[PDB]
């Protein structure tokens, strides 16, 4: 039988998402869908506007029937370690059989074809790389110009590498890739990004902002507004990189440079940038401008201030993107999503993770060989992102205990 | 020649502190008066309402000629270490002759017979001091007890050592202490306590709360009355524990027990308590409270809190409780100031340091036996503290820059 994954962040869950995920389900045509959902912070280094319990219920109502969580790990990490993570837990589940993802090009065909050259390394293409990042470029760039100069040199079309400049079908190469490195035989597809009615994930939190509600309402489900509705009413929601500016500004005056150095993604003098734009600037905004330069991305910066603040160190994530996730963390699903919850018990290749208050013992009793200590840090990565988040919610009244430990995975009957 | 000393924090400077000094100078007659005062964090774990340049300089316009900074590790620790750091600074000034304080008792002898005992050491005592470590007790009751037990002995009266119930007069005995461990020949005084025209800093700190500044106006000299509106008018004032607390609280829940218990301080299952006050509740008042418990006073939790955010480890607070402040920080100075520095330059056994962009300069080339180390961790607490709490500033316009390097001492002109 088929079972489609789908890698997503919901942040919010919005018209582009239902459009993604209905084209995948009928493309497709699967028994049960399966999402893998960053938590409470994303790709980009931003928190969540409303956070992984709510935005996992979303995903049930608009047909997902089991959501997972990216661990944190992953989710905030750059296109390869969040692509990594990702396809490693899809695969993890032993049932997923179909992945799809959203693409610029909808050309499936010329993103296997990269995946395949970067999965096997062939020496003409590690010389080319080579010597662009000795000429000094960005890995990303210099990966473009050696697999472009690759493409010239077999007689192909090098233009048709330009696709790679797009975020989406870089994600899209990098979770083929992630595929091969792991031998998983899960099957990919694109389907044809449309749009940015269908407005950015971006823009909608903007739109947030400037508290343009009917238009925001516009750019949603109706299902996915409600619950966004529903968190603001309780003061859960919305959650802004900017509420939390303060904090990481001021937490990066407590640090020398010894301490970023440490930290996951530091290269390149970002050490020496964190620590003098830290002590020169009075905001989060002014000290992101600061460390931003030519080669330097927003997100970039931003992700490397998330890995700070929650002491991502170097060594916990060269483990993390060599062994991956050590468990299944199951945020929501259906009753329809029993069955194939039922199925993974028996199929899959890591621990699953339902009740928090248990994971201690479901690590203690596993029969699968996992880190134990990996497994450790990464859940309370999970759950320290989760806690810290919440002192952002709005209303203080919402501001207590673990979520973690006292939201159970979401239910709904079918 | 005379020069007084005085231990102090000005939190802010009020009638009483007027008093004080007034009262010292009458009794010493100094030919110039030195302070030795905790910079924007004070012993009981608060932030000063303003800053310590701001403060510096009400203290140099009441009659202080030279102010010195308390280092943060001394400033923000119990009387022991407090009283320490503080006698220290004094002694190594190589010019200070007298150092008065405010007391409940008024009785020098009493609390000059107290220290010498707790420097001594008596057999008796230290017998009945381990008896009373045991049985539960904290060392501070465990050595009041064993005091009482041997004021008993000797036939004295034990009701007496009741007065070391009182704030100020255990301060003194801890002044008078740290004098006799370090070999000081300074000479110390009472002036007794005296209390409408005056509240305690706390209550005007509340007052200030609650926007009553007619009574703010009546509790404080009018240099200090006007500094301060000049500092809440320039967007630096005022600054209050509260306005921090979401960042502590914050801060705990990025934190686990292994961190806690490194940090100086904790004992008596307090680890436990930070942590799960900090997931379980959702500000620091609640943190507090929920913390607090009848062993323990508001006092010790809230500086465990800074201990916390700004790392100050066992190892580092037991060097420096062992080898004493390493330099000499002048936070400002008068004309008649001058004068004194200039001698201080001959006699001080600690580097001075004047201008804090040459401190590792002044820290390669002295001659003083200083730990080098030990020098740099304690500066660097120091720094770090002025940063922080200028985060914490009200106009999001005066918190960049490093303030310590960016404000000279203050001169004043006669
Ligand atoms: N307009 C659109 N058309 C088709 N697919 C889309 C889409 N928008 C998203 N998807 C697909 O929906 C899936 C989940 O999207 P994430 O939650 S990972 O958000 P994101 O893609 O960064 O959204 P953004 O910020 O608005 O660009 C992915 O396969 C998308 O390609
Ligand atoms: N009313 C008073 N009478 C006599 N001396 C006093 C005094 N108030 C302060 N001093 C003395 O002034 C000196 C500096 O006091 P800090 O700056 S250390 O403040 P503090 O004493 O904690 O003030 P509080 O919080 O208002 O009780 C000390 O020797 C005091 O004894």
């Amino acid at each position: 039988m088929k079972v489609l994954g789908v890698v997503v962040e919901y942040n919010p869950f919005h018209n582009g998402h239902l459009y993604h995920l209905t084209s995948a389900r009928e493309l497709v045509k699967p028994d049960y869908t399966i999402a893998v959902m960053s938590g409470n912070f994303c790709q980009r280094g931003e928190p969540a506007v409303i956070d992984k319990f709510a935005r996992a219920e979303i995903a049930l109502r608009m047909g997902v029937d089991v959501v997972l969580e990216l661990p944190v790990v992953f989710a905030t990490q750059d296109a390869g370690g969040f692509a990594f993570g990702a396809v490693c837990v899809l695969d993890a589940t032993g049932v997923v059989t179909d992945v799809v993802f959203g693409s610029e090009s909808n050309d499936i065909e010329f993103l296997q074809r990269v995946a395949r050259i970067l999965y096997e390394q062939p020496d003409e293409y590690q010389k080319f790389l080579h010597e662009e990042l000795k000429k000094g470029y960005s890995f990303p760039n210099a990966r473009k110009y050696a697999l472009m100069r690759y493409f010239s040199m077999k007689g192909w079309n090098e233009e048709e590498v330009l696709k790679l400049e797009k975020s989406n079908d870089i994600l899209g190469v990098e979770y083929i890739h992630s595929a091969l490195k792991i031998g998983s035989n899960i099957r990919f597809h694109t389907i044809k990004r449309v749009g940015a009615r269908f407005s950015s994930a971006t823009a909608i939190r903007n739109l947030m902002r400037e508290k343009r509600w009917e238009e925001v309402r516009d750019s949603l489900p109706e299902d996915s507004f409600e619950i966004l509705m529903r968190e603001i009413n309780e003061g859960r929601g919305p959650v802004f990189l900017e509420n939390m500016g303060d904090f990481l500004l001021s937490f990066f005056r407590l640090k020398n440079m010894d301490f970023f150095e440490k930290i996951h993604g530091f290269s390149e003098g970002l050490e020496k940038r964190f620590h003098v734009c830290a002590r020169q600037t009075g905001s989060y905004r002014d000290f992101l401008e600061c460390v931003k330069a030519k080669r330097f991305t927003f997100s970039r910066i931003r992700r490397l201030a998330l890995f700070s603040v929650f002491e991502v160190n170097k060594e916990f994530v060269e483990k993390s993107n060599t062994k991956g996730p050590q468990y299944i963390r199951i945020l929501g699903f259906t009753e329809k999503g029993r069955e194939i919850l039922s199925l993974m018990r028996k199929k899959a290749k890591l621990p699953i993770v339902t009740n928090m208050s248990l994971y201690r013992k479901v690590l203690e009793k596993t029969d699968l060989p996992v880190d134990k200590q990996l497994f450790l840090e990464q859940i309370d990565l999970d759950v320290k992102a989760t806690n810290f988040y919440s002192m952002f919610f709005p209303s203080v009244e919402q501001r207590c205990g673990e979520r973690d430990f006292s939201i159970h995975p979401i239910f709904l009957r079918t």
